[PDB]
DNA sequence: CGGAGGCCAGGGGCCCCCGGCCTCTG
DNA sequence: GCAGAGGCCGGGGGCCCCTGGCCTCC
């Protein structure tokens, strides 16, 4: 599919920048993002926050350093090879936390209550 | 023994790395320093400089064909061998030119003076 | 000029050939054979000849390990600035000493005796 | 036999990619 | 005050020719 909708008002749909950002949205297969919920832990996230979307899972989390989308991106295509995956960076994360734990969301498990 | 905190600006500090470089500077003896001084014309710098730091001197100098950064460390080893002869390229010359010129470094002999 | 006439059936007037020798013989002039005399140490010459002829003089030596044809000339005009020099491979040795230690050659140094 | 010419490891130039940084612009 | 586009810049690492040994086959 595509992103929802809902939250195209506080993602990035930058295409062709080289710049970084603090927070990030992954959206691909619900096993393949328990598989990249601790998997993650070298951008040394502040905040994670796996959650459901229909037949499919999200991972919500925010990193201390900045970092290039991109970067990102390649990261999580390499465990993956094997399945689909697409991830875009988060320019409100405050706004884009609670459509994401809001129905038809459901939170699977966080690390820190937000 | 490795360089100056100071300088750790103006240098390359890549290690994996096969890329090229048009200066460089090496950290020796007072000894090896003034033996490579005279040495390094199979490089054919268009400048170098011999200054002292503490009981052991550096070598700065441009080149003018570029060159990655082993080897110009392979050459040098070839002289002496023999005691720290470390040398990183250089990635800001002229800024790092004007630290090894200062306090507390003794510059003792160059050709075409700082332009 | 050339390498005399009397050497021309002792040494290997190859050209595209990229076999290896023990054996060399330089032809440059008086003094540039002096100074790679006391130089060609690099290649480990168990044996080594100065030896004058005319105008210039020839260095004649064997290596313990065998060595390109090549290798030797791309070597020596590098240390020399230079004037003129020649150097082919020596196939027959043994004889080639024979003549370049005979007249119309002076023999100067030598650490083996023939 | 000698000369050609093919081989391959190591050196050392060449370059781009990657992923942070930045500024300038609609 | 936004995004987005795209400057620069340092480390990594691929490409590949050149060197100088090795070799076999005409």
């Amino acid at each position: 599919s595509d992103f929802p909708s809902s939250l195209t008002g506080y993602l990035s749909h930058a295409i062709y920048s080289n710049k970084t950002f603090p927070a990030f949205l992954v959206y691909s297969t619900k096993e393949k993002c328990k598989q990249l919920y601790d998997t993650i832990g070298k951008f040394r996230p502040e905040f994670k926050c796996l959650v459901h979307y229909e037949e499919g899972g999200m991972l919500f989390f925010l990193t201390m350093t900045k970092h290039r989308v991109s970067a990102v991106k390649n990261y999580c295509s390499k465990l993956c090879s094997v399945s689909f995956l697409m991830c875009k960076a988060v320019t409100k994360p405050m706004e884009c936390y609670q459509v994401v734990t809001a129905a038809p969301f459901q939170l699977i498990t966080e690390n820190k209550p937000g």
